[PDB]
């Protein structure tokens, strides 16, 4: 029953920590890719969208505010140390208890005030806005010919390598 | 536990269910948009990456590669026609309505690893790490790309439309 919540919580706490990770894999790849730096940093997708860096800032955002109830963005030196002091941050983070876990959180999703228990809000909000934003960081750095597959993305996924 | 195995496969399932609702009434919503019906299907975001339409059946084929072998299926890839925004949402709509019905799974059934391949990567994990870890972010990406090509083509879209809590000024 409830006691779920703890689990679900763990292994969840525990998706995000390791995608964070990725995405820190990520940005290595994108910086040692001798590709321009600012121009990598502030390349979009789609014209009304958020750039490379504002994509991974909101994922890592958004971890965090799912695991806890600033930084230069504009460097991969800054970026990296960004997405580092998240992963260090919730890694320190003690086992939630079960009455944590059915806390209200007070959030805004667009204009729309929203009032969630922290388990609801962790898996039925944020796990799927953070895929979204880390989804566009990947598209972002495919785009701008990056070599990612998709084991850079789930790290289960594996193909054949190159060398040289 | 044991409880906490019921539960969690409950949870990630009702994820599942919920975004391809959502992700059926994204497709509604592209084939009101006034677009040419074979241009939108087959667009890109990135030319190295699956069109519309494919992005929308490999979504659907990660939420029942996640829910067949729970209730003790051999997943087969769901046939169909994606070459129509009719045929597309037939697609999604057969995958909601099949995992609806499928039978709660035994205890056994919950107890047992599932074998999958992840490109060359033969895997077997328990339920919980494979809906979990393996299927729900692989969802997740290409429900997104969905998304993304359709608001690259014009399409009215906002993330409410993604995760049915975020909300903004509707039209007049
Ligand atoms: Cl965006
Ligand atoms: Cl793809």
């Amino acid at each position: 029953g409830m006691l779920s919540r703890i689990d679900l919580y763990i292994k969840h706490r525990d998706i995000f920590l390791k995608h964070l990770e990725l995405l820190h894999k990520l940005i290595e790849k994108v910086e040692d890719s001798s590709l321009n730096e600012s121009e990598l940093l502030n390349a979009r997708l789609v014209d009304d969208m958020f750039p490379f860096n504002v994509q991974a800032k909101i994922a890592t955002n958004f971890a965090l505010r799912a695991c806890c109830p600033e930084g230069d963005i504009d460097s991969f030196c800054g970026l990296k140390t960004y997405v580092v002091t998240a992963i260090d941050y919730i890694n320190k983070l003690s086992e939630p208890t079960l009455e944590q876990l059915n806390l209200n959180v007070q959030d805004t999703a667009g204009f729309k005030e929203i009032s969630m228990p922290a388990s609801e809000y962790m898996s039925s909000f944020v796990l799927p806005n953070f895929f979204f934003h880390i989804s566009m960081v990947y598209a972002i750095a495919k785009n701008n010919g990056v070599s990612v597959t998709k084991g850079d993305f789930d790290g289960i996924h594996q193909y054949p390598k190159g060398f040289s």
